[PDB]
């Protein structure tokens, strides 16, 4: 088994973000050191089988850090990842992977973001297909990563300043599998929006192993309200993610197109009921056949499968 590191650095926190294919994790640990030597690193959290994410608060500013995430099998197996540290090739725009897995191996790519585009390209495009260990670039984001058919899975992407989007899903089931999304005011591509766009029907966008926003965000997930040739259902399902930064909500359904967002497992920072709304009910329209309808927040209901104790204060 493998596990792949990769490091990202927002608001004095260090983020961490790994992929790994041990199939019988028990657990996750988390080691540290002011030095590049394996031999003295230390242990600064233990964490769960499922988490694909790790925060690190605990730093002071003169010091370079290196960090290493140990994956524990079941069977005392150390998968220990690369060491990323905060001391100063098929993954490439425009590239289109299909029927397998890529490991990007941790690099970046980007293109550009310009003011006020109505349209910009897909960096990569996934026909059921996975893409793994990547960083997007703050001021090259584009339109992010599309499923574009099948089944696909964006593991460990960290998106440095979301541009149009992170992903968007024009396919059968798009999986988020741990990853870190920044997003901030003022930054590239204007006023933050969704994070995930949701397109295709009868598709579901899934997010899990701790997908962490950062920043200031729009919302997590939206299922297209006017596109072209509109209609559902679209499903989210959301069981394990973390907004660190705020968000104006989560998840938007259009009621009327049967779309339903399963979500439970969401951590938000100083979270308060309402703030930020979670699911919010809307009616979906065909694009120029009618105007959209926001109903409101609302909680265990018909197309807003998420109940109060789906989300806490991280
Ligand atoms: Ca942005
Ligand atoms: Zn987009
Ligand atoms: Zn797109
Ligand atoms: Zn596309």
């Amino acid at each position: 088994a493998q596990t792949t590191l990769m490091l990202s650095q927002k608001s004095d926190v260090n983020y961490l973000g790994w992929s790994t294919d041990e199939s019988k994790v028990a657990r996750q640990e988390v080691y540290r050191g002011t030095t590049s030597n394996p031999d003295l690193r230390e242990r600064i959290a233990v964490l769960d089988a499922e988490t694909r994410t790790f925060k690190d608060a605990d730093t002071n500013s003169g010091l370079n850090y290196w960090y290493w995430v140990d994956v524990v099998s079941e069977n005392q197996a150390q998968v220990v990842s690369n060491a990323v540290t905060t001391a100063p090739s098929e993954c490439k725009p425009g590239a289109t992977f299909e029927n397998r897995t890529v490991d990007c191996g941790g690099v970046t790519i980007g293109t550009s973001c310009p003011n006020d585009s109505d349209k910009q390209k897909p960096l990569i495009i996934l026909k059921n297909a996975t893409v793994k260990n990547l960083r997007i670039s703050a001021s090259g984001g584009a339109d992010g990563i599309h499923c574009d058919s099948g089944n696909c899975t964006i593991e460990n992407v960290i998106w440095e300043d979301i541009c149009e989007d992170a992903a968007t899903n024009n396919g059968k089931t798009m999986t988020i599998v741990g990853g870190i999304a920044h997003n901030a005011k003022d930054g590239y591509g204007g006023k933050p929006d969704k994070v995930l766009q949701h397109n295709s029907k009868n598709s579901t966008t899934v997010v899990k192993g701790n997908f962490t926003l950062t920043g200031e965000h729009g919302k997590l997930w939206r299922s297209c309200g006017d596109c072209s040739n509109n209609g559902g259902p679209r499903f989210l399902t959301v069981t394990s993610a973390t907004v660190n930064g705020t968000i104006d909500s989560i998840a938007g359904v259009n009621r009327n197109y049967g779309d339903v967002a399963t979500i439970s497992g969401l951590k938000i920072k100083n979270y308060k009921e309402g703030k930020p709304p979670v699911c919010e009910e809307f009616k979906g329209v065909v694009k120029g056949q009618g105007s959209t309808e926001k109903y409101g927040e609302k909680w265990d209901t018909t197309n807003c499968k998420v109940s109060r104790s789906g989300v806490s204060k991280l």
